């Protein structure tokens, strides 16, 4: 039997370590955190993930899908709140088929672990990967409490994070041609209780967002209408804008209180604990990491967010880490060694993780953010009612399909460029010659 050892009991680390095992792999999974199904007396936050079908689909494969859905809300559209208006529900997609997911992380991470040692994995956690040997194949593990533990392994797989101990170590042996694009949005976390989402009325299948141009608020629903709200603002106001708001502006709890009352007045009611969430829940930072190369030979891998570190504007981060663990678990189990099965995933797989990294960069603005828009949507439902098979916006390919996302990406580009062409010098739809623009979908647009 074939053995891997995995750093990091996380999304892509646990799926891979199921798929695996259950392919008769031996099968050694670390984890720094203690085992959450162990429970304690501790009052853990809630975090939530939409889940799309990329990561539907991986789960599926796994045979955990339907135990997953049963733990999750269905999100059947955006809703965008402006103030003085009220809430509109845009479908995410044609029926209740083309829906994203509301998934608690915590029941999610239970379930793969458990998964995982269903499948005959043997996890281990309390230990974090210090450093790796790759010469002598071994590695360094230490608990909280700075006691060191070395193993020797065969086939090293980073699922570690986006601050992969895996990563730090292949940089020592290999040039990863690592590119670091910061992101200026840091973010927050906070809590609307199921009594406020109630009171206020707050749709819980539905995905909310309050855009606000540079900042914006989004909530996802709990299964016990619960939300957890994430705030996108700036880390530092700018040079040329020193009053625009940001973090450092929001001194303290009674800060933040001011600047929702003031910039998210529908929303700032629904949160009680704003203050307390405010002042104990960290800021977080964002980022976007693109590596040359994901692998060292034949001895070790990355994946997920050890690989390819993105911004979260597309919900597609744990979708794409579930993808490359199928990818990366095929490639394992058919190769005709480790280092020609590490080089066709890394080959198959970089360019699909460059183009989301690309387009979660450019859905922040499609979010947070008008007259020509309008008439090019306009236009577009119009070669999307007549060409479905052709026409599909670029949302639904990377959140409905499995299309490579390179290809999502491509489709994407002509469209868009076919409908700002289309509409140039032209008022309104009257004037817009339909079936001009229907024959170049035709011409450029193969059907799906
Ligand atoms: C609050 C939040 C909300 C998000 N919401 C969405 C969403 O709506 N949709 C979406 O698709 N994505 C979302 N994402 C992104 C998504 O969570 C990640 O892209 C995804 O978890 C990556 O999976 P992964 O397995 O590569 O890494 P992770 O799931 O982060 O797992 C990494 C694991 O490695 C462990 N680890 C780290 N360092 C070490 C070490 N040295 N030794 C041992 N173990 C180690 C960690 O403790 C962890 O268990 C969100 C992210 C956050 C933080
Ligand atoms: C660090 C951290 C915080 C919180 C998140 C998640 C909750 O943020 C998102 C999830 C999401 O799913 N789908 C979308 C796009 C929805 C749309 O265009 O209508 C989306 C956006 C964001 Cl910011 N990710 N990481």
């Amino acid at each position: 039997a074939r053995q891997v050892t995995i750093i990091g009991a996380g999304l892509a680390g646990t799926l891979v370590a199921r798929l695996l095992a259950r392919n008769g792999w031996q099968v050694n999974l670390f984890e720094r955190r203690p085992d959450p199904r162990i429970e304690t007396g501790a009052r853990g936050r809630s975090i939530n993930l939409a889940l799309a079908e990329r990561g539907a689909h991986a789960l599926r494969l796994a045979g955990l899908e339907r135990e997953v859905l049963a733990e999750a809300v269905m999100m059947r559209g955006r809703m965008v709140h402006v103030p003085g208006t009220p809430p509109n529900l845009q479908p995410y997609g044609r029926d209740d088929s083309e829906v994203i997911w509301s998934i608690n992380r915590d029941r999610l991470n239970r379930i793969l672990l458990d998964g995982a040692e269903a499948a005959g994995a043997s996890i281990h956690f309390n230990l974090g990967l210090d450093s790796v040997d790759f010469a002598r194949q071994r590695l360094t593990l230490s608990n909280v409490s700075g006691e060191r533990l070395e193993k020797r392994f065969h086939l090293l797989i980073g699922a570690d994070g986006c601050n992969s101990a895996v990563r730090q170590a292949m940089a020592s042996v290999v040039d990863l041609g690592e590119h670091l694009e910061t992101q200026p949005h840091g973010y927050k976390e906070l809590q609307i209780t199921p009594e406020a989402s109630a009171q206020f009325n707050l749709e819980p299948n539905a995905l909310h967002i309050w855009p606000h141009g540079d900042y914006m608020c989004i909530a996802l629903p709990n299964l016990d209408r619960s939300f957890t709200v994430t705030l996108f603002l700036h880390h530092q106001s700018p040079a040329a804008q020193p009053a625009s708001p940001s973090f450092a502006q929001l001194v303290d709890g009674h800060a933040a209180r001011r600047f929702f009352q003031r910039q998210f007045p529908d929303l700032s009611p629904m949160l009680d604990s704003l203050e307390q969430d405010f002042e104990h829940h960290p800021t977080g930072k964002l980022a976007t990491l693109r590596l040359t190369t994901w692998h060292v030979g034949g001895q070790a891998v990355l994946l997920g967010d050890a690989a390819h570190p993105m911004v979260p504007f597309h919900g597609q981060g744990m979708n794409c880490a579930l993808e490359d663990a199928v990818a990366l678990a095929e490639h394992l189990q058919s190769a005709a060694d480790n280092a020609s099965a590490l080089a066709a995933f890394t080959a198959q797989r970089q360019p699909d993780a460059l183009a989301i990294q690309a387009m979660a960069l450019e859905n922040y603005v499609e979010m947070s953010s008008s007259p020509t828009y309008l008439l090019e949507r306009e236009l577009g439902q119009i070669m999307a009612q007549r060409q479905p098979t052709r026409f599909i916006p670029r949302y639904s390919m990377v959140t409905f399909s499995r299309l490579p996302y390179a290809q999502a990406m491509a489709r994407g580009q002509i469209q868009e460029q076919l409908l700002k062409f289309a509409v140039a010098n032209h008022s309104d739809l009257t004037s817009i010659n339909l079936d001009a623009v229907e024959h170049e979908v035709t011409r450029c647009l193969p059907p799906l």
